[PDB]
């Protein structure tokens, strides 16, 4: 688990948010080229999503039924694409303000960091009236991660830090990363592990639930990573933004 892949993506400019889902499926905003891209397990030809009218999608989501929710920086509204379907809808989110990282837990819930209003918002599914998490002391929400008990996690971009905030909770908790640097992208595996992309430091870092020792994942040639994805078996994809490509490690 020390050798990476290569995604076979083809013609990516500066790649921002990835995601990947229960089969294995890759999809990545293409942020450079106003598109949204996929490669299933296995293919080395990618496929590009049928949303249209996109002003730079920055980040991506996938939920257990294979639907795709893109945050859409310059229209201001997070889109999405049901699996087989060729239609997109928009979530009624409103306020929104170059919303940047998107996340989907288990019950259909929605998070966005609605980045240039400085705070976070959910939206469960049907539901027209979004809610802001209480978080606070925030220096611009970037990309956000939820777990299987609906433990929100969000990059502070301007603190530097990774805060987390129990569903229910009114009261954050900062994780004890070591040394970040506008943390950008986030995720959270089966086992609680949250990963962050440490933008501005060049580096991949994980954090075991309840530890106080990070670890820097074993990628090379990085220039900048930017977001950051993790499947059930482990595996972890990251967006290499100055490199125009995608990079995988096995567990
Ligand atoms: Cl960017
Ligand atoms: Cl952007
Ligand atoms: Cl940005
Ligand atoms: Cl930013
Ligand atoms: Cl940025
Ligand atoms: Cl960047």
């Amino acid at each position: 688990s020390n050798t990476q892949t290569v995604l076979p993506f083809t013609g990516l400019n500066t790649p921002s948010g990835v995601a990947v889902d229960s089969a294995g499926t890759v999809y990545v905003t293409d942020h450079g080229n106003n598109r949204v891209v996929k490669l299933a397990a296995g293919s080395n030809t990618q496929t590009v999503l049928p949303f249209t009218g996109l002003n730079t999608p920055h980040g991506v989501a996938v939920d257990s039924a294979g639907t795709v929710y893109v945050t859409d920086h310059g229209n201001n509204r997070v889109v999405k694409l049901a699996a087989g379907s060729n239609t997109q809808t928009v979530l009624p989110f409103t306020g929104l303000n170059t919303p940047s990282g998107v996340a989907v837990d288990s019950a259909g819930t929605v998070y966005v960091t609605d980045h240039g209003n400085n705070r976070v918002v959910k939206l469960a599914a049907g539901s027209n009236t979004q809610t802001v998490l209480p978080f606070t002391g925030l220096n611009t929400p970037h990309g956000v991660a939820v777990d299987s008990a609906g433990t929100v996690y969000v990059t502070d971009h301007g603190n530097n830090r990774v805060v987390k905030l129990a569903a229910g909770s009114n009261t954050q908790t900062v994780l004890p990363f070591t040394g970040l640097n506008t943390p950008s992208g986030v995720a959270v595996d089966s086992a609680g592990t949250v990963y962050v992309t440490d933008h501005g430091n060049n580096r991949v870092v994980k954090l075991a639930a309840g530890s106080n020792t990070q670890t820097v994942l074993p990628f090379t040639g990085l220039n900048t990573p930017h977001g950051v994805a993790v499947d059930s078996a482990g595996t972890v994809y990251v967006t290499d933004h100055g490199n125009n490509r995608v990079v995988k490690l096995a567990a």
